[PDB]
């Protein structure tokens, strides 16, 4: 599904921005 595919990248501004961060 192009949502739960682009559902990827949203966990990322999530967690790829959290990461960096921590």
């Amino acid at each position: 599904g192009v949502v739960d595919i682009l559902k990827g990248a949203a966990k990322d501004i999530a967690g790829h921005l959290a990461s960096k961060v921590m």
